[PDB]
């Protein structure tokens, strides 16, 4: 596991990139300026070993890179990212993490402390299996509360109801563990699409398994549910890549 | 009109996120660094009027800026830029110039030079609907043929086959101008797709019209050719956003 190159650049050019460019008219600017988040971003993991982290170490970063997030317009998704990020349609349709300015500046990169200067490895990251799961769920589960504090109104959840391994839904997922109890009461419903793969064998619906819990679970907090077995808009987005697929059958 | 904000900062933000971290298995880093390639980019119209530029003011960029083309993947579209851009899926089926470097750099921007210090106008561009032509596609212009040029194997055209005022192939498009005349004998087809937008006039069809204007320019230069017309995974993308349509009925 390799380190991004040039992780300072690569976040300022990125941050200030989507500043003057990205999602104008769909994501508001924040007040901090592109330094001041580098510096609230370095001083997180810098100059600490690798794995000492913890849940607390990027909040200063999270309160100032936090944007408003548009009522109504927030996805989660569990298992699909490629079909809940094709479906949003980077922010006209739909809000994803990677949309905001956080998520569309961290997106795939690798980086960790070292005590040595220059205050960060330049060669090698552990592997995340070994360090504690705080320090290991110490930038993506922040994220991932952050963002779900800040839905507004109906929120969508996309997930797969086609994995015989993996639920549909899991109090163990990151929905499960930052997302779904870190909703406010802003939030008004919870909207599930349920994706059933093409030619694979359906193992969850709406109103069983693990979807009854969910269901459950969100009326216990009080927002109003509804879920929905491959919606048309998304059965088309599916069938794009799978023409000759049943499913997706005309006359 | 108005021009993007901190244009440098822009481009150079844009060109080092790209070089470290953007379609890294799709598209090969170029030689030169991201610093170098402002300049070549700068120098082409800076301390210049604006509509002074022609065809050539931006060759020391493109030569640069300009990777090879992965065979069979690049797509040219006419008139149908959002579902060309959906359909090729951000590299993943096709190419676009937008997910090559100068694309994705500039993609969006406005700009415009100046004789005086600092030699570009950071306040107000005029409206390059009122530049001489070869000043007005001046970037783009050098963008398509550059990008055409790099083209290898079988490319794809997509094209609007519902646009009464506007036929599917012209001469003076940004493809008939400056990509077709361009493309090289490292091409071997050009696979003609043609969009008709749901619940439209079908307005041209495969082998007349524009299209077979096409057709003959096309095995004129000894490339193969074909053509078909809302194939059904473009079909399928333009359900998607219209699920209701009559031609989107599925199945019992
Ligand atoms: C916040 O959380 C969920 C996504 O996580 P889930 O565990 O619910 O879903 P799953 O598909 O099982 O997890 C995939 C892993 O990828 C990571 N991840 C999320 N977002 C990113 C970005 N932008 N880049 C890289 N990795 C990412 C998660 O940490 C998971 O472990 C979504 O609804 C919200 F994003
Ligand atoms: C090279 O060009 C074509 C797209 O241009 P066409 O003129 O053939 O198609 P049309 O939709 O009628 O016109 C597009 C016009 O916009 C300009 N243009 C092309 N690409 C860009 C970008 N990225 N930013 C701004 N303007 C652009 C052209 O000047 C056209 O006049 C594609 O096949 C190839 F990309």
């Amino acid at each position: 596991i390799v380190p991004t190159r040039e992780l300072e650049n690569v976040f300022l050019g990125r941050c200030k990139d989507y500043e003057i460019t990205r999602y104008l008219d769909i994501l508001p600017r924040v007040r901090s300026d592109c330094s001041a988040l580098w510096k609230d971003f370095f001083k997180a993991f810098s100059f600490k070993n690798p794995c000492d982290l913890d849940l607390g170490s990027y909040k200063d970063f999270f309160t100032s890179a936090q944007q408003q997030l548009p009522k109504n317009k927030v996805m989660f998704w569990s298992g699909v990212y490629d079909e809940a990020h094709d479906y949003a349609n980077t922010g006209r349709k739909y809000i994803t993490l990677e949309d905001t300015l956080p998520g569309y500046m961290l997106n795939s990169l690798v980086w960790c402390g070292q005590r040595a200067n220059p205050g960060f490895n330049e060669k090698v990251c552990p592997d995340f299996k070994t360090c504690p799961v705080q320090a290991r769920e110490s930038f993506w589960g922040m994220a991932s509360s952050s963002y779900a504090h800040s839905a507004e109104g109906e929120v969508t959840y996309m997930v797969d109801g086609s994995n015989p391994k993996v639920p549909a839904y899991r109090p163990d997922s990151f929905f499960g563990k930052y997302e779904l109890p870190n909703l406010t009461n802003k939030v008004t419903r919870v909207k599930v699409i349920v994706l059933h793969r093409l030619g694979e064998k359906i193992i969850e619906k709406c109103g069983a398994g693990s979807l009854l819990d969910l269901e459950k679970l969100v009326k216990a907090k009080h927002f109003a549910f509804d879920c929905v077995e491959n919606p048309r808009a998304v059965l088309f987005l599916l069938c794009s890549d799978n023409p000759n697929a049943r499913e997706c059958r005309l006359a």
